[PDB]
């Protein structure tokens, strides 16, 4: 599916996420062996990133935009469960979740499905 909502989350939101400087950890899958983290996926079940909600984005994988939105909710979710309250990826989450909001406080209202 294709709606005026998922260009505005393609066009708006994940335009303003991925240029962002804090973005660098979030644009690919988080690397469980390279970061040594052998509980990662013991502890988040649905592992979730930028890169592949773009490439979902690009590719029309979503049918709506709630679907997109959830994604977006679950990368950052993971972050806030799995670290620590003092990580500083926690502040970057934070940070970028604050724009999500509120370019999602802006998008279209009905799914104009084109
Ligand atoms: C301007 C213009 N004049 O004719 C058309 C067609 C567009 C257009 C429409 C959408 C569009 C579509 C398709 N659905 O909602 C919107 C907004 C776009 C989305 C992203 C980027 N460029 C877009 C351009
Ligand atoms: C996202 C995410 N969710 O849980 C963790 C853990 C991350 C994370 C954290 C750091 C990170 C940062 C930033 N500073 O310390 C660590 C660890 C990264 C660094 C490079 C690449 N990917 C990283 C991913």
């Amino acid at each position: 599916r294709v709606t005026n909502q998922l260009q505005y989350l393609h066009k708006v939101v994940m335009k303003a996420l991925w240029k962002h400087q804090f973005a660098w950890p979030f644009r690919q899958p988080v690397d469980a062996v390279k970061l040594g983290l052998p509980d990662y996926h013991k502890i988040i079940k649905q592992p979730m990133d930028m890169g592949t909600i773009k490439r979902r984005l690009e590719n029309n994988y979503y049918w709506a935009a709630s679907e997109c939105m959830q994604d977006f909710n679950t990368m950052f979710t993971n972050c806030y469960i799995y670290n620590k309250p003092t990580d500083d990826i926690v502040l970057m989450a934070q940070t970028l979740e604050k724009i999500f909001l509120q370019k999602v406080a802006s998008m279209p209202q009905e799914e104009q499905e084109l």
